[PDB]
């Protein structure tokens, strides 16, 4: 599913991401824009052999199981394919764990390089939220 911007904002907010670990909704929408272009089916192989999955490009080295990432953990206890669903519940639950791991949203390299410190509230402008 390719979410609309405000459609994703509303779903993230309903699932409790607004101000989760202090990160406003716009941070999460901005991260999803640059990780996946709002496409739940996005997958991208990393140089270390792991793969990033879904709307927030959650990686198979630590967080989900894809059966092809040696030495990997599955700390969200989820097949990585569950992070490609049109329902973002699994991705949100896993993202809550990732953002609680110690470095906040810097865990998402695209958030650090493209969203951090910017006017992230622009990403929810116009949304009836
Ligand atoms: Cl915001
Ligand atoms: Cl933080
Ligand atoms: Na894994």
């Amino acid at each position: 599913k390719v979410f609309g911007r405000c459609e994703l904002a509303a779903a993230m907010k309903r699932h409790g991401l607004d101000n989760y670990r202090g990160y406003s909704l716009g941070n999460w929408v901005c991260a999803a824009k640059f990780e996946s272009n709002f496409n739940t089916q996005a997958t991208n192989r990393n140089t270390d052999g792991s793969t990033d999955y879904g709307i927030l490009q959650i990686n198979s080295r630590w967080w989900c199981n894809d059966g092809r990432t040696p030495g990997s953990r599955n700390l969200c206890n989820i097949p990585c394919s569950a992070l490609l669903s049109s329902d973002i519940t699994a991705s949100v639950n896993c993202a809550k764990k990732i953002v609680s791991d110690g470095n906040g949203m810097n865990a998402w390299v695209a958030w650090r390089n493209r969203c951090k410190g910017t006017d992230v509230q622009a990403w929810i402008r116009g949304c009836r939220l």
